[PDB]
């Protein structure tokens, strides 16, 4: 019927590989964007929606009104049957998400830190062991579950877009990641998407995050 | 037909859940324990197990090779019809879930900090937020999804169980919660598995956290 929901900050953020499946998956949905002074405006509708457990993001369709961000992006993959086939599948599938995830986090946990100088060099010295795990992956695969883009791969490529803004080298050493995230943008629904107004190039986490914040790139 | 094998250090950490869900189910299972001095045994033994994303935890059952804390005891779940039984319903749990990890990796995030002793200040300040919307959800709810059990019940026991050791007072305002804690240490399974050899009590997170870490308690 009508257009689902996706509310949250105009950031990237959690919410950014979501964005990309829909957009990939061809869905209509309309968001709900919170600016950056628009803190009050959210905590004066934040216990109005209905929700459970009011938080951003949020997603509500008429069928569900959920929040978590993982519990959402899994939501619209499972409606459009890409969870996994048996609980093998499904297992494989939440296995790639974590491990995305400790890249994701990773960043995400150390951003908003005083000491974010200190702390993104211990992360820039373990990221290539997460990384090489996912080269590994991608030996004659074109996705990350094979021959068929699943929701990690959108997971994935966010987290090699963010962390290129924590160091531009870091994918040096991986060129079958280079040429994932490549692959990705080579995808004509998301090449379409990322040149469209509906792209929030920035910033990466909350404006006021130490790393990845403010109104624009550095 | 063997037991299946759940690979850890030994401490309560990312798999305590998970643990509980297999007592709860009377599941066979054993364990492959890491030891504090037992970190070059690990990394000596972690690329020759055939796992695809080498980690602690890990599980193999013959049919899979995981890691991922979450994809795990999902697994355990899925393997037992408990992860839902429709896309509204699946997505309910992964809320759940996700809302008890902003609790459990919100101590996670700061325990190894040396600044632990700041940082927790602004978590405790933030936990009663959190807090609420589970006691909100158990208004006349037996468990967190209702009349019958999920993996997530058993997530947020040892998320009470964590931040009680933060601040034995944190639950103080939270009866409803106080009484969850106390209805899951009253399954008979429960209740069995927290007096025998097998449970775990110490530490929270790896010995060498600066929160929830040592040999014993403080
Ligand atoms: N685990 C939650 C975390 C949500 C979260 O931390 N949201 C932040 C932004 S990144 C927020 O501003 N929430 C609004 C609020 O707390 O009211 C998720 O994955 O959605
Ligand atoms: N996101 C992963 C995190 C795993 C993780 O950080 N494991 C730590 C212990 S809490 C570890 O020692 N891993 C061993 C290794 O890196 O080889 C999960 O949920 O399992």
């Amino acid at each position: 019927s009508y257009s689902p929901i996706l509310g949250y900050w105009k950031i990237k953020g959690l919410v950014q590989p979501t964005r990309l499946l829909l957009e990939y998956l061809e869905e209509k949905y309309e968001e709900h964007l919170y600016e950056r002074d628009e803190g009050d405006k959210w905590r004066n509708k934040k216990f109005e929606l209905g929700l459970e457990f009011p938080n951003l993001p949020y997603y509500i369709d008429g069928d569900v009104k959920l929040t978590q961000s993982m519990a959402i992006i899994r939501y619209i993959a499972d409606k459009h049957n890409m969870l996994g086939g048996c609980p093998k599948e499904r297992a494989e599938i939440s296995m790639l998400e974590g491990a995305v995830l400790d890249i994701r986090y990773g960043v995400s946990r150390i951003a908003y830190s005083k000491d974010f100088e200190t702390l993104k060099v211990d992360f820039l010295s373990k990221l290539p062991e997460m990384l090489k795990m996912f080269e590994d992956r991608l030996c004659h695969k074109t996705y990350l579950n094979g021959d068929h883009v699943t929701h990690p791969d959108f997971m994935l490529y966010d987290a090699l877009d963010v962390v290129l803004y924590m160091d531009p080298m870091c994918l040096d050493a991986f060129p079958k990641l280079v040429c994932f995230k490549k692959r990705i943008e080579a995808i004509p629904q998301i090449d379409k998407y990322l040149k469209s107004s509906k792209y929030i190039a920035w910033p990466l986490q909350g404006w006021q995050a130490t790393f990845g914040g403010g109104d624009h790139p550095p």
